[PDB]
This record gives C-alpha cells, structure tokens and sequence, in this order.
C-alpha cells in the first residue's frame, strides 16, 4: 500500500541521521528507489531529509545525492527547482570526484531541465528562479574546462559539448540521433529566454572550446575528448563544421 | 494463420517479376515485414525471390535488397551463409549509392556475422565459408577509404571503426557503452579463426586510418568522420591512444 510504503521511508530516513557512510548511501538508494519510483508521489515529502545529506563530511555520500537529483529531474521534473541548487553548490564541492559526478548528472539535468521549463505556458516565478540557477550552472562548468583537475576538465568538455548541441539549430544535415533536441524544437510560445541569446551563448561556449583545442598544453586525455565533441558538433550542426575543421588545421 | 500469409507472400513476390521500380521496393517490404517478422518460419521458402532483385537495374530496388539482407542477419543469424554473397557482390555495384548504403548494412552484418559464427562449437563447412566471405568483405571496404567518391570514403571509414574496436581488447578502462563486444567476448573454444589474426588485422586498419587520417588532400567531411573515429577508438580501446594522440599531433 502507499502508508506502508511511507512508513518504511520514514524509518529509513531516520537511520540517515545516525548511519555510517557506507549505510547512508545504502538508504539513499533504498529511499530513492520508493519514492522516486514505487511511491512517487512521496518525492516531494522527503526531498528536504535527502537534499540535507548534500552537506555529509563523507564524499561518497554526497555523490549519492547527486545520482538522486540526477533522478528527480529524470521522472519528477517539477521538483527541478527544489534540487537545482545543491547541484549548483555541489559543483563548488571540495573533492573532485565529487564535481565530475556534478558535471556528469547536469548533462541530463540541463536538458531535461531546459525542456520542462520552455514547455510552460507564463512560467511562474519558481520556474524562472530555476532557469536562473540552470544559467549559472552553465557558466560555472564553463569555467571549469581552465580547472587544475584533469578528470574535471574533461567531464567539462563533455557537458558543454551538449549546450552548443541544444542551444543551435538542427538544420537537414543534422546527423541524426534519436534523443536529438534544438533551439527549433524550442515553443514559439515560450518567452522564459529566447532563441538568439542561446545560440550566442551556445556559439561562445564553442569558441572556448575550439581555442582550448588547440592549446600547447593540453593533455592526451583532454584532447581526445575535445577534439570528440568538437566532431560531434560539426556532425551534430553542420553549420560549425567550418569552425571545426579550421581548429583541426 | 500460416497458410494465409504464405499465400500472400507468394503473390507478392509473383507480382515482383512484373512490377515496377517503385512498386518492386513497396513488395519487397512487404515480403520482409512478414518473412522475417509475423511469419519468420517462411524466411528460408522466399529467400531465393528477394536475392534475385539483387540483379535488377534499378538501383533504389537494389538498396531494398541491402535492408532486406541487413535484417536477415538481425534475426535469422543462421541465413547469414545463404545471403553474405549478395552483400559481396553488391559492393562492387556501380552506383555509389548503393555501395554506401551496402557498406552501412555491413556494420551490423559483420557485428551479428562475427557474434553468430564464434559461438558455434565445430561450426560446418558452411559455417566457415560464410566467415570468409566476412573476411572478404572486410577487405573489400578496407580498399574503399582509397575510394574517389567522398561518401563512399566516409562510410568506409566507420565501418573500419567498428572493425578495429571488434578486433581488439576491451580493458578495465574501456569507456562504457551498452552492446561493446572485442575478442574477450570471443568463446575459449572457438577455433573458427583465432584472437591474434584479428588483433593484428585491426591494428593494421587502425595504421591505415591513422595514415589516412594525415593525408594531405583529404576532404573536411573526411576529416571530420576520421577523426571522429579515432577518438572512438582510442576511448574503446585505450591500448590505442597513444598511437591517435599522436597521429593528431
């Protein structure tokens, strides 16, 4: 039933307070799995017990409540603004690992994020705020490709190889992939931002990424991710191909 | 029932003696979409009829043929044998069109043909015929990267990519990806070809997309879909990026 479902929650979440590490990342994903799936409609009542272990000592704890933000955007989109601010103070976390993780869930979490929100007919002031802290995530995993952390450059790259992606027209060229979405896709409706001021930004972001190219020190690792996304873009919209094959040459 | 789709079958393929181009290609996915899916046991009965369109002098009829053979080895593995000739032969079609679309049918022919062939404990005569006409056909698009026509360079050069990926050892530094397959996959017992033939066959693919990779007069789409490749590979199988790092440099 459902008061039984949330009953075993509860007691879960209150063993979080008191657990080891190792048994909060064991309850993390037991509450996880109810009530972002069996029982989803007790997301919303314990989201403030989860996002609270945000602020553990132990990293891989945290790392856990990043897969569950990860989640909530993937199945509870609504709940975005709620969870959109440990991801962004997450990604000023002291341990790397920790950041990759970040990185690596915004990728979804930009997107799915991006598509909700545009979707709403005269959003209210919550989904601005959130499109707001989306915003800024953009601009600190920007500054991150200059990050001292090899591994966090990297998942770097990657996620700002989806913004140019998204935020860029898919013309009939576009290589196709099933998942594919772009500033067309975008509701002609929608005025929370506009087309242009996406696809400046999006042309921005490839500009850093074509001139990290082709810096002399560069790592092997970052170079072949680089240089990956930057052929992804130039399949992906064409219309960059040019960019790309200059950088190349 | 069975009786009654067979039926149907058998006037289709009456009918494709006759019809036009365009109508050839509407029965050919008929044909298909019940011999090789409703009624999959009437595969083997019409095989004949829809290899000989592979003769036919329309060209979009002939690419039906490819879709129709690439499904084969989708799900009726076990014809691979009695169809990987057309595959052959269709290579050496004159329109390019064909050839492209030939080559692209490939990826998952060779993929399906290799996963099919190594798991058969004392495989036949047929068996072993089938995987040399495979090891033909690698040879045959192996040549096409020296092809004149952009786009046949294009699709020969993602298919080498998942050759050498295929003929290669996944390590505990793989990057992830869902189907992955390499000679580690490849059954202990299996004495149809063995480990080492490949892996030097995909490291000299690799040397031939890497050289490629430098030439002087390649084309930016060539570029692009080379590179592109290569990071794939060096990602796949890391034992490689050295070698791609440096070919980039």
């Amino acid at each position: 039933k459902t008061a039984t479902a949330r009953a075993k929650v509860v007691d879960w979440c209150n063993e979080l307070v008191i657990a080891s590490p190792s048994t909060k990342c064991e309850l993390l994903a037991k509450v996880q799995e109810t009530v972002l799936g069996s029982c989803a409609e007790l997301a919303e009542e314990f989201l403030e017990s989860v996002l609270s272990l945000a602020h553990d000592s132990n990293m891989e704890v945290r790392k856990q409540v990043v897969a569950f933000v990860e989640q909530v955007c993937k199945v509870k989109v609504e709940l975005l603004p709620h969870v959109i601010n440990v991801v962004s103070m997450l990604l000023r976390d002291n341990s790397a690992q920790v950041i990759k993780r970040v990185i690596q869930a915004c990728g979804s979490i930009y997107k799915n994020g991006l598509q909700y929100l545009c979707s709403l007919m005269e959003p209210g002031d919550s989904a601005e705020q959130a499109w707001n802290i989306l915003s800024l995530i953009k601009a600190q995993i920007l500054d991150m490709i200059d990050n001292e952390n090899d591994g966090i450059r990297t998942n770097a790259i990657k996620f700002l190889e989806g913004v140019v992606v998204l935020q860029s027209f898919a013309d009939e060229d576009s290589l196709k992939r099933d998942g594919d979405f772009s500033l067309a896709d975008v509701p002609d409706h929608c005025t929370l931002f506009r087309r242009e001021k996406l696809q400046e930004e999006g042309n921005n972001i490839l500009d850093i990424l074509l001139q990290f190219h082709g810096t002399t020190h560069i790592s092997s690792v970052n170079l072949i991710a680089c240089t990956s996304s930057l052929c992804t873009i130039a399949k992906m919209r064409p219309i960059f191909m040019g960019a790309v094959v200059e950088a190349f040459k």
